[PDB]
């Protein structure tokens, strides 16, 4: 369980000194990372996320305008233009606040989540990185929800149900929830964080979470809340957060029309669930010690003739199941079955399709697994069907 | 037809001076993205490519050993850190050597097809920039082909085809070839260059295009093809390029073992079939005149009650679509069925499902199209089944 090791072994990505803390994503890496993009999408699409994309780059003068530039500029990536000078973006926030203040919003708008997959860089000093852990550029599964004082509760009640609901789809069960004590230093009024408090101690009690508070002085534009989860080996990798922020919505001239006909400033909501994605790989990665669950498998497949005379009939095989949607591949090479099934079990393909002569005259198809099991010929309508279920339910264990 | 007032009649995107030359995609104007690398992926697969993703910058010292620094220093955006400058990248050539170099390859691994969904950065002069014709930050439909000399012809034909292939599915069937004359200057020997130039004669031969010379002086690391489409105004689009390359993998220490079990350096073949993918919406945009279709459009369904005792059959209604993957709105607002049929015509929402009582008793849906058209009452089943077949074909046209 070392995932730079096994990221190796498996071809997934690789690192040199040319681009430090930055991820050459090969094929097959790529091909998990996107299966990721699908999954958070598909979550997305429950609870009415839209997704954005904003620019890399933003004028030194918007951040500014933010305040992170006095904070954390140092971290932060500078380029320079027709003697203008940008920021290479750390953070999505305030590019989905400009998204957000085009048009006119009024409160029949709100609550607005808007999730973005944003291509983030950090300036993080060389000798800190390792891995895919700590980089500097990350992609996070990041998202923003515009919304009303009263709305923080319903709208907390979604991000921890898809907290939960999400990292138990990975096997990740055991969460421990802390809450941020509120600073001497901080932006809002105080009946402000009373309220916002209430509405988060509410939605804690409503989902039955126990919680602890954290000794860091906490933020000073919200409330925040952090998830930590723990892998197979007791674990604690830190990974979700929701934000509250009273500060950023105000500086940046947000706002919207409320129902006294008002104009007022949203509640701002930064909240994401996975953290930073290729950290997240990295995680799972270790966590099933490169047998990646059959919806992750970079290749899900491989089919192999015994000699040539099965070969035609596995390229026919490859193609039924590739236009099934399952990542197959057919290895026809000249080597005996030992040889390819073993290298194939090396690779952690979850299940191996094995071609005789037996094999193409019955129109079957002889299955084996990456663990060794033996489950016989099968139909190959009913091999697709179940392995399309397997996909499709994303389940973490196979036939 | 002017994709700028379009994308923002639609909500598409948006610029604004904090980053000029590049695109805030909004949820509706990135739906259309994506679609398109969906639709880009499946051409991918048909062609058996790899998807690889790069890191965005990389260091000065790699870029001037491509000799591209020297070239395009003044369109490159730099950077610094820890005493070291970094370039964010203009292209995804040499990131895609980097990854071919990973690993010892045979001549058994050629042709290696590496496609990327790259976002690249060029300082272009701010005067200079329009709308998405004309951008600092964009996405392209890049790929590079790493092979042999002799299968420059099996791979520039599968390009040809690419091109032709995927400009028919928007409609764009006229299509002008053009061929680079040889500069003085190049890079390569003369048989080489002859070689490889009778296997672009014999590939432009073999699918029967017929190609003009272009009076440019040419690329001095290989010949290059140019493919330029037409859409319905008559307009000439240069999209597409098949660029050679004996320079590069030189450079950047690329190669192969091959039969002979010599140390041989691979061809490689520059590709875009788009181009610019921003470029390309806009091109799309200006082409349907907003009529984006099906497959296209951000909100493909909408749904509206009469009064709100249909109200609760229209939810249903939604999300017996949506779990079709139709993206598909409810709109329960409290305006007449006029009133949102039109305003949903003018956002060119290609189909309109009416719910009044009738609706609601009957289990069927009444029908509108964006064009006007009435298609009368149809059942509900029989609705999904005709728009996944519209969706899936990706046609041009309605029912
Ligand atoms: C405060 O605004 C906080 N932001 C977040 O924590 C956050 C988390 C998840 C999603 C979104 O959209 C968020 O805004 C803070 O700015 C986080 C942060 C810390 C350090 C640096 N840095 O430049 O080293 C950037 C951001
Ligand atoms: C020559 O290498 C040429 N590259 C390409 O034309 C190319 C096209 C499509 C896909 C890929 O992967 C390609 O490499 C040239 O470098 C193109 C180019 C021109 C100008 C600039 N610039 O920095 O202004 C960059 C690249
Ligand atoms: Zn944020
Ligand atoms: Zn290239």
């Amino acid at each position: 369980r070392d995932h730079r090791k096994i990221g190796k072994q498996l071809d997934l990505y690789h690192m040199q000194e040319e681009a430090p803390g930055m991820v050459f994503w090969h094929n097959d890496g790529w091909t998990i990372f996107r299966e990721l993009e699908v999954f958070v999408r598909s979550k997305l699409k429950e609870y009415q996320y839209q997704e954005v994309k904003g620019p890399f780059m933003m004028d030194r003068v918007l951040w500014e305008k933010t305040g992170h530039w006095d904070n954390y500029k140092d971290a932060m990536f500078t380029t320079s233009s027709e003697n203008r000078e940008y920021c290479i973006k750390p953070m999505n926030c305030p590019g989905h606040v400009q998204i957000f203040n085009q048009g006119l919003k009024s409160y029949r708008d709100l609550p607005l989540r808007m999730a973005e997959f944003g291509s983030c860089h950090r300036n993080e000093p060389s000798g800190s990185l390792h891995g895919l852990m700590r980089v500097r550029g990350f992609t996070q599964d990041d998202a923003h929800i515009f919304c009303t004082e009263e709305q923080i509760r319903d709208e907390v009640n979604g991000c921890i149900r898809l907290v939960y609901d999400m990292y138990s789809t990975f096997g990740f069960e055991k969460i421990v929830v802390k809450l941020s004590t509120r600073p001497e230093k901080r932006i809002g009024s105080d009946e402000m964080w009373d309220r916002a408090e209430a509405d988060l101690a509410v939605a804690l009690e409503e989902n039955n979470i126990p919680f602890e508070y954290q000794l860091g002085e906490g933020a000073f534009r919200g409330p925040k809340i952090e998830f930590t989860l723990y892998d197979c080996l007791d674990r604690a990798w830190q990974c979700g957060t929701v934000q509250l922020d009273f500060s950023l919505p105000s500086r940046l001239s947000a706002s919207y029309v409320g129902e006294d006909n008002e104009r007022k400033v949203p509640v701002m909501i930064h909240r994401a669930i996975l953290g930073s994605m290729e950290r997240f790989i990295g995680i799972l990665t270790e966590e099933f010690a490169g047998f990646f669950p059959t919806w992750l498998a970079p290749v899900q497949v491989v089919i192999m003739n015994i000699t040539d005379s099965q070969s035609e009939y596995v390229n026919e095989l490859t193609q039924k199941l590739s236009n099934a949607g399952i990542r197959v591949k057919a290895d026809l090479r000249n080597e005996k079955i030992g040889f390819k099934i073993r290298e194939h079990t090396l690779r952690r393909v979850p299940y191996m399709l094995v071609c005789g002569d037996k094999e193409v005259e019955s129109g079957k198809v002889a299955v084996r697994t990456r663990r060794g099991k033996d489950l016989g010929s099968m139909d190959v309508n009913e091999v697709i069907e179940k392995l399309q279920q397997e996909i499709r339910s994303r389940s973490l264990k196979q036939l």
